[PDB]
């Protein structure tokens, strides 16, 4: 299950930084 | 995991539009 979490963790992360620009 | 591969598609969703916006 580590390539679906990390993916997700990547879009979380990715959507942070989009919500702050 | 299909709720995995769900969210993973809301998520590809959601920054789709945060890129479009």
């Amino acid at each position: 299950d580590a390539e679906l979490r990390e993916r997700l963790r990547q879009c979380e992360e990715t959507i942070e930084q989009l919500r702050a620009e």
